């Protein structure tokens, strides 16, 4: 049974998504066992990838991720506790390496930050860093991820928009802007609006603008759940709401640019559960 041979492997794995992201962990905990463990694996993969990059701008760290991945390609596992754990998921299911390397070189991309000059751009990008992310999943979740990659790759999308909406202030502080030139050239925002406590009208045209586009595409990928296993449906439909969620919080604290993370309760998480299973019905 390689979920006991491999099993500190997976708990390595638990206490990575456990310790970073308590609300992928609290929506994937849903997932029969064995296929929550495997979520946790590829959450080590994404997390370990962004670390390097984010916290530590690390691209040397980075390199040797890759030269694990492209081993692993060839069918030689690093001897490594979320390769052996990603090896098992692998082995059980028809995962793909390469949205992983998608992963990789979109990270890579933030190794060198530019800010996209239109929303064609930023899509493109949404896609390295998240829509990516759909796609290893997709094998844990469905019969045949071929048939909904599209709207996998739109709620991917929208998830890195709402991280984008979320944390205009602490990225603009980091030197990083994700909104368009074009959008801000759009809706008249000067690049100093960007550092106060409380959106502007302008920006707030422009924030609404791009959560509205986030809105449709988390609509758009709610398509795929017809085609959803049906035991994995609560738990990814819990993901989806829970990080949506989040824009309702940004409006509610009148467009704040700052401290906009870790503001869902455990309470409005447990209520959103709840509406998720009323909301599966009618499937
Ligand atoms: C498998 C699964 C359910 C999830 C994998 C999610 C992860 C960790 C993906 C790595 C890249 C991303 C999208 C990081 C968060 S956006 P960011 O880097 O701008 O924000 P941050 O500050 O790191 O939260
Ligand atoms: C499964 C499927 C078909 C589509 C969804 C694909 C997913 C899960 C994309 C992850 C995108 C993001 C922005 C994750 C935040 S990771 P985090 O741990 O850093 O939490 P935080 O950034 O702090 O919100
Ligand atoms: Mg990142
Ligand atoms: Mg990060
Ligand atoms: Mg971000």
């Amino acid at each position: 049974d390689p979920f006991q041979e491999y099993q500190k492997d997976f708990a390595y794995c638990e206490s990575i998504i456990k310790k970073n992201s308590k609300s992928f962990y609290l929506a994937f905990s849903q997932l029969p066992k064995r296929k929550a463990q495997s979520v946790y694996a590829v959450y080590a993969f994404c997390r370990r990838a962004d670390d390097l990059i984010d916290r530590d701008n690390n691209q040397a760290g980075l390199r040797q991720l890759e030269r694990q991945l492209l081993d692993f390609n060839e069918g030689k596992v690093p001897n490594d506790p979320v390769w052996r754990a990603l090896s098992v998921v692998f082995d059980n299911f028809p995962m793909v390496t390469a949205p992983f390397f998608d992963m990789l070189t979109g990270q890579r991309k933030d190794a060198d930050f530019k800010q996209p000059e239109t929303r064609k751009d930023l899509e493109e990008y949404c896609y390295y860093v998240a829509g990516s992310v759909g796609l290893m999943l997709l094998p844990l979740l469905t019969e045949r991820p071929a048939d909904i990659v599209v709207p996998a790759k739109k709620l991917g999308e929208a998830m890195q928009l709402t991280n984008i909406l979320r944390d205009v202030g602490e990225d603009y502080q980091m030197g990083r802007i994700y909104l368009t030139k074009e959008d801000m050239t759009r809706f008249g925002v000067a690049t100093t609006m960007l550092k106060e406590k409380q959106a502007q009208t302008q920006l707030v045209a422009l924030w609404e603008s791009l959560a509205k586009q986030a809105e449709n595409l988390y609509e758009e990928s709610f398509e795929m759940f017809p085609l959803i296993t049906e035991d994995c449906r609560q738990a990814l439909a819990s993901a989806a709401f829970i990080y949506r969620e989040q824009l309702n919080i940004v409006r509610k604290q009148h467009y704040s640019l700052f401290d906009n993370k870790n503001k869902v309760s455990h309470y409005r998480k447990v209520q959103l559960l709840k509406e998720v299973k009323s909301y599966l019905k009618s499937y």
